């Protein structure tokens, strides 16, 4: 846990301490500690960044498939379940270990709630894009989602 | 009508004839003429490009607003109605004039169906991004949606 280097490593980029902390701040932790900013805005941003990147890739990889099919192939790659699994294996400990959660949420399995893991994954993508820009975020995403992509066709 | 320069001008970039034609190809025209490729894939792509750009802008312009609010501000800028109006005033003739439509769709008001205009607008953004890349598409979009954005806050 504690050390975030194995995480900054999985990601492949570097993130200032404050931004990475915000990215890992689930709302529960935020409320329990006096109304701290949450990773929700970052999640919102990361969702659009991930959405375009996966859309762009599928568009190029399947020139002959229809919008509808493309929409179906995308849904395979970015659903809550698929995102959470990327967080769970992002690094040895997994992402769950690094998420800041409230007492309640904490002992209720919070650190493994796919829901929370998916949101968290999106927040990080959001932070990366904010700190570095589209192309770097693109790289990182093509790497973490490189497999789930090849899988989508089936 | 016919000449697409006033359009390539409004857009502010240049697009190869074939790509611009595809972008303007509504499915009706496509079916009526033997099963031509449609602007639907381009629309799908343009939607994600527009989505990230507007998300990114609102994120920066309102640092203190919550995800929920941000989601509400975005919906103002990218709804069917808002998109169609951008197409109608994109250029003198408007976009409707340049869309390729089938006989049926044509005389049923097709060229003014906000639905068709919105999709068309998204297809062009899709073509621009495909031809030039994210930053140029970003520019173009920040320009066409520059107003609707300032409006969103109210
Ligand atoms: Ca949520
Ligand atoms: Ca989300
Ligand atoms: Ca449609
Ligand atoms: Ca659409």
């Amino acid at each position: 846990i504690r050390s975030r280097q194995p995480l900054l490593d999985a990601l492949g980029v570097d993130l200032p301490d404050e931004l990475l902390s915000l990215a890992l701040t689930h709302r529960s932790y935020a409320y329990e500690n006096g109304g701290l900013p949450t990773n929700e805005r970052l999640e919102f941003l990361g969702d659009a960044v991930l959405g375009l990147t996966i859309t762009d890739a599928l568009f190029h990889r399947h020139p002959d498939r229809s919008e509808g099919d493309l929409a179906k192939l995308r849904a395979s790659v970015v659903n809550t379940q698929a995102l959470a699994d990327v967080a769970r294996r992002l690094c040895a400990e997994g992402l769950g270990v690094h998420v800041l959660l409230g007492r309640g949420e904490a002992n209720t399995g919070g650190a493994d709630k796919s829901s929370i893991l998916a949101d968290g994954m999106e927040s990080l993508l959001g932070a990366i894009y904010l700190q570095h820009g589209m192309e770097k975020a693109r790289e990182v995403i093509l790497r973490l989602f490189g497999p789930l992509l090849d899988a989508a066709p089936t």
